[PDB]
């Protein structure tokens, strides 16, 4: 006997009990006589063009490929949904959000980073964790990560940082000058490197780590009055990390440790399951906040904005097919339903236009219209039409312009964003100098005990080691900032390494 | 009040009735509060990028156009069916023609050739007459022109043809030079030359013409006894050409002239309809044709072969959406069921390859999967995965490769190509050469009388007095090679016109 | 000897006297032996999939075509120069206008607007007419019209208008009704639409007819000092049209007329120029000017703001490739180079993102490395990398993220966006009450005499009379609004119409 | 100091300084002002559309990705030139060959085959060596992998194959039921298999392997005369592979171990370099040699037909950007100058046309025109145009038909191709039948000591240990098909496994 995961054309076979099996079918459905061996002339003769069985099926297999993700494209993603435990439609009318105990059917993505699409699971990285809600307004995308922070809070510098975080332009190799010569540039990281290469930067499996919608959000109820929140979808299967040890190890033993563990743990009747929360900042206490609310390197202190639970999370049906309800997944943050709204969160603004972008070359302009990506549980109708692979009805004969004296879709007024003021010139405003340490100091001496507070030491000058000098010096002049006692212990590793 | 195509938005409003407009959403099912003004700081203040409303709409707006089709651009459609009322087993064994009765949804474009998609109905040029069957052995697609007949037998010079016949590469106009260099130098053009400046070379709509399969073909019936023939879908209507003067007044007066004809003939109950028939062909009557029976510049006289009367061809439904039902239609002369198979034409040979080649551009690389062109009436499976824009269930999980153990798709015996014995040196044999008046001359002096002569050569003439005098001259011969007084009657012009 | 344009092909003969023709190839640069014979197993054969030249020119074939531009399909372009004659720096520190008899290489392309690629010239329609600079600072792309104003001024309803504008979805037919639901629903357009079926609604090609900014822009000095400007580029040919029955004919003698007129031209060393003219307003005249300053429905009294001489435009060269040159031709009203700004005009503003975002589509991720639109006068050095049909040396092996210390480009703070101030709450502000008819009751009674609102209103009622009664209804009223008399004219006229 | 690829950057900024750095710039070139902050109203305040410097930016970063190779993605690249050393005229017209000393350019790309783009370098699996020669008759394209044979014999099996070394359509995880389920069934792999496992079965890097034609070719000498050849080159610094230990950790100690060792040997002058030699064989000698000559999964013994040396491969330029160079380059068999043809090999005709095919789709319909692709050592010359994303000039204002009488390029009749008489029934003939054994067994004893049969067999258990029961039972009845001791040494170490 096998598992799940191995004994998957097992089960397949059995299923398809004792009916016969169909008909090899060409692509525009013609029966095919054999398929083993090519059309020719004589036994040992050309190849007759004449042989279409041959083209239509080869014509396919050179184009199954399509591009991965630029980021995060390696990952594995179930479904499931989302239940309501708790009445805080007093905060955000959304509709997900009902009454207790409605249930919104789901779907899950859960990816590294840096990594591509043979990489493996088992590495230092940060993670995705998104959600997709399918509500009656619409989809709504929790697109999350396993930190409640980032290393930048300017979209502008996203790209150059993720190019930082890959291959050399020309040796095609990871670069550590590249990785540490910006983080050293930047230390707005240094409370997010801080989270990397703690005990938590390499879970063990998807279901033991915890999910944050990360930037600060907008909650607007039923009344319109307005305030600012922060998503937390903890882990009930509890944290787990793996040992740096571990880790490469399974790296590669089975790089794909991710995928088949949270795949099992489906099969095998356990799903996983996680409790959404949220933290409340009205708009009186964002003035008062000694930070920027918004900023993205930046927390909310559980003691002074403190959790709600609203709902649960389970998973609980694996893909059927992997590249059609996993590969081709899109998850478009701008896809807020009335209820929830962006803040002036400047990375959160960014992620508004690239993700919708994105989709449109990864997949194709009617992106929304594969199946994982359709809102099946609304009604989509407006005045869009055409474009390539246009599948549905393209709505029929319907009125295309708006408006019209024909009846065609009309827009509800209700669904109106929040009213807000603004008042400022239009400039490039500097957030590089928002305060990189403060709140990195009270993690070090007060979030991690001396026994892991050692650990990361260690973690970073192993990583740190292989950069050029004048880097180190630099990254350490960051440390030390933080906690002299901080960069003096990873100072000291250097240097042993340094021989 | 005025016809159903003018009527068009009148009658989809009335057809809404009691129903209440739909709700305006976002490409991702949310609703808008406001389509009509844009989200900004002030009323005369910025856009900003969290205006993702405008974003979604004119982001879908940028990518409604894909490439037209590289020839017969210009064109409409329609649905309807095939009737079979004769039985023709005793020659194939397609499952369409099963038996007599057996009635089988098919669809149907016509378009031009040269022009562009907002070219001119009433112009000189060859008709597309393409068809589509949608049986249970996959469909079958019946691409034929409104000729039997082309202006060349060697698939290697469409594409310098068509370039002939459409712009010059620097001025982008049509070239008069271009257009009669190629034609004064390849004379196997001269027959459908003829054809094209004849009355026929401007039907009355598409409802008053005949639809030829030109290429012969192949058909094996139940005990696998090959046979070849022709196809003819001969008009109900009458055969009904427009005059030059007309042509030229719809021209501008109303460039979509056909395609305003077919809806309403629809429209209003009139469903035009063609008798289908086809001759036939033995191997050995073949091997004693005086021609290369596969020149594809050449006809069967129906004294030898009598046509044979299959079934109907009705057309009575029209689009409920142009560009996903029309626009996006493709036709592949490939999909042919078990019971018809290609022929040695050369011509032939070559759309075998182009069709589905010039869709996976067009459209994409799964268009099959498009609702108009999946083979509906027959169930696709087979090896073929992934792929952009993959909807379906990509075959969920089902074993990817064949041969395999666990009961997935199989062979067919029983459709497997009719096999044939062929011989000789491999290489390029110039077909330069193989008779390019006889069946003109025939045309010329038997097929036409006078008046049609008259007008046949002022239409010639009318257009080749434009181009070089060279070129003249060089046609001016091959005419007369078809016949002296051919020749001298549009030289006679020709001088006039050069006054 | 024919015009230039007919004589192409003969003059690149004797352009090339003695050559000798070079060796035909396959794309890889393989000599082809023989181009026009298909390679088949005897001379009446299948065709081997071994025949790869063919297969590689049927493949390209395959793939001519790219999608036709969404707007402005049917154009005609050229290239020439713009020269400075008119000090102007006191209020743009603009390289290209950097000092007298200054000359920058521009390119242009002029065009109808809601025909396709097949469609004629000569049709009542705005015309566009876009001007490439390839300046110095990159290149700047003012992409204006023949008239200064326009339909609406919110771009949200421009994907509506230009859906009225074109087919309708089930017919694929011109719709009045669609065309007069929509205006007469949108009074904001009066103003257009009473220029377009004015006498300018055809000109005599492009030659004859003046270009416009149509938005009003921001001009910025050396000392950092703004102002709000319009741009105008009048016709040095003359003001010339096309009578309503001209157009009419040459629709179907010539729908290439502007294209032919504008080559042959050039060709014959009569090169069209404009000169080009800016209207000034000062930041606090526009807090007090009577109407909205960014209102694209609204034009500059010259009385109140004059024109300012600033240098000439002449075109002097024509495009060798239609298809490389013209039909790839890009132009982003984002180009705007160090001195020239945008303004708040709503229309202006969404028109930032779709160019860029739609040439990412009909042309490529890679678009502005085509030759056209490379900006090969300026050096482009950023942190951009990759993506499909990538050439050049993808800036090499130079450093890909920003900040590093490795010397790679780096940001030029002189080029800093001129700062404002902007205040008041975030929403959708309502643009549709804003003086819909004191300017074009202005047009009609001043700016036109008698002869010229007869021919309008014929015109007018000449299409309108084809919309059903309650929407003519509903657009006379609106006519009334402007002006007593220009309802009862039109309405007149439709009265007859109606029998 | 460390590595020459470690210090790219520190080179890079070596090179580079004594410079300024340049100024950055949108990809219009304009100079932008500040790339680190993005555009607001006040600080706090929503991101603007004003803000095109971010949408450039970000737009592209959204499109760096392109679909990676469908097999092979992983790779190593670079670049240098092949010195003729020996005289072989007498067999090939072909150029390249022309004279002793001869040096022609040559780009190489070394990879394994069913890793995606971030598996690692290390790990059993054959090894891909495409060498491409850019010739003045256009470029040759000499697809080769590390190994003589391969798997399959026909075409059609191929992608069948191809999914049964990856994922598994619903886990995604690699699948030893789909691998050993397929080469169970399909004996006909045993040869390949045998060599997979064997030692070779994971090369030291890409310099420790040789390159193999592994098809039959044909050859032409300036008299008209063929043979049929093979294609052999060995490399010079020896056969050197890694253990199954070494590998595995070098898997996740080093994942790129191929690109780093492949470039710093380049790096430090130690260019590597490999000789190529011909095996050959007579037309008659062809027809009385044993099996298939053209049988992909047998070979010819150097003892009857010999290795002729031909040149030098020498490798001494690393690619100066890894994605314009290495990720674009496209090889395609098809391409093949005069001297050179295709053989009735199946498997290989197949490939004549799935490569520029998937071309087309993974780089784009001009992929030709990507520098490194382009046959500049050549000079193209055609009649064909457009498609998307077109450089050059599109060939200018050349008449694009043929024939013509503009003296365009004309074909060369010194390039016919050789014919070879053909003849034989057409259709799908079987090949599972060609002896599965012979040469197989040859190895189990001849080519292979004792020592290598041993951990030989051990490897095959290693892996088919994790395959369902009755998988190994077919399993080890072809390799006792092969030979007894074969299958039994298996067979034992088999139920071991199995505790
Ligand atoms: C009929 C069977 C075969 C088919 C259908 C086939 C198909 C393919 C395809 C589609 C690719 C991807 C091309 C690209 O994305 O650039 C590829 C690449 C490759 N194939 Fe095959 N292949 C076959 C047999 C073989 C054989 C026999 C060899 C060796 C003689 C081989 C060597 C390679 C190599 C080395 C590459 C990588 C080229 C590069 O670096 O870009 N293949 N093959």
């Amino acid at each position: 006997n096998r598992d799940p995961a191995s004994d998957q054309m097992k089960h397949w076979k059995e299923q398809r009990a004792a009916q016969k099996p169909d008909v090899l079918t060409t692509g525009g459905g013609n029966p095919v006589g054999d398929k083993l061996n090519s059309l020719t002339v004589g036994p040992r003769g050309p190849l007759l063009v004449q042989d279409v069985v041959f083209t239509d099926e080869m014509a396919h297999f050179d184009r199954e490929r399509i591009p991965e993700r630029v980021v995060h494209a390696k990952g594995a993603g179930a479904f499931g949904y989302f239940e309501v435990t708790h009445d805080i439609t007093r905060y955000s009318k959304a509709k997900v959000f009902e009454h207790i105990g409605k249930r919104t059917p789901i779907a899950v993505r859960f990816s590294t980073v840096a990594g591509e699409s043979g990489s493996a699971d088992t590495v230092r990285d940060p993670r995705g964790f998104a959600v997709k809600f399918y509500t009656e307004d619409g989809n709504w995308d929790l697109v999350g990560n396993n930190t409640p922070i980032f290393f930048i809070r300017d979209a502008l510098l996203f790209p150059s940082f993720i190019h930082s975080q890959k291959r050399n332009p020309q040796t095609h190799l990871k670069d550590p000058d590249m990785v540490w010569d910006f983080w050293s540039l930047r230390p707005e990281s240094l409370h997010q490197v801080s989270f990397l290469f703690s005990d938590r930067g390499i879970p063990d499996g998807h279901r033991h780590m915890d999910g944050y919608g990360s930037h600060t959000f907008k909650l607007v109820n039923a009344d319109g009055e307005a305030v600012y929140c922060k998503f937390h979808y903890k882990t009930d299967q509890g944290i787990k990390n793996l040992s740096v040890e571990d880790a490469a190890r399974l790296a590669h033993e089975d790089p794909d440790y991710g995928l088949r563990d949270l795949f099992n743990a489906i099969a095998t009747g356990n799903y996983p399951s996680w409790t959404l929360y949220i933290q409340v900042m009205t708009f009186s206490e964002a003035e008062i906040f000694p930070f920027n609310p918004f900023d993205l390197t930046k927390v909310w202190p559980h003691g002074d904005y403190p959790l709600i639970p609203v709902g649960k999370l389970v998973l609980n049906r694996n893909p059927v097919n992997y590249f059609a309800e996993v590969e081709q997944l899109a998850f478009d943050p701008s896809n807020m339903p009335p209820g929830i709204e962006p803040s002036p969160d400047k990375m959160l603004q960014g992620r508004l236009f690239a993700y919708p972008d994105t989709h449109r070359h990864r997949l194709g302009p009617n992106y929304l219209q594969i199946p994982v990506n359709c809102p099946y549980r609304a009604r989509v109708a407006n005045y869009q039409r055409d474009g390539p692979m246009c599948m549905m009805d393209n709505q029929g004969g319907a009125p295309n312009y708006y408006p019209n004296s024909f009846s065609a879709p009309e827009h509800q007024p209700s669904a109106l964003e929040h009213r807000t003021h603004f008042s400022g010139d239009v400039q490039r405003f500097n957030s590089a100098n928002d305060d990189n340490v403060t709140q990195v100091r009270t993690f070090y001496l007060k979030v991690l005990n001396e026994e892991q507070r050692k650990r990361l030491c260690e973690n970073i000058a192993g990583h740190l080691k292989d950069a050029q000098l004048f880097i180190q010096k630099k990254a350490v002049k960051n440390f030390s900032d933080v906690h002299p006692e901080y960069g003096s212990r990873i100072q000291a590793l250097l240097d042993k390494y340094n021989e």
